[PDB]
């Protein structure tokens, strides 16, 4: 599993997009995919969610529709939303 600093690093190329939309850089989607790909266990998924939530809290003006739709744009299903207030502790 990725550590939280690793998950944050994977998300840096997403920041502008996550605020404003427009061009979704492929390096962003590569990072989202990396997170999902490393999330093998249920705890891994809860932990990734909790890191992403903190990550989202730290992006001033993050748009929660863009964040919700980002994994699907990247061909990723993560079974929670990236948001500053997700209940991560119930993820399966």
């Amino acid at each position: 599993s990725l550590t939280c600093p690793q998950i944050k690093g994977n998300l840096t190329p997403c920041v502008l997009y996550l605020k404003n939309g427009g061009v979704l850089p492929p390096s962003c989607c590569k990072g989202v995919r990396a997170v999902n790909d490393a999330s093998r266990t249920t705890s891994d998924r809860q932990s990734a969610c909790n890191c992403l939530k903190d990550t989202a809290k730290g992006i001033a003006g993050l748009n929660p529709n863009l964040a919700a739709g980002l994994p699907g744009k990247c061909g990723v299903n993560i079974p929670y939303k990236i948001s500053p207030s997700t209940n991560c502790n119930n993820v399966k």
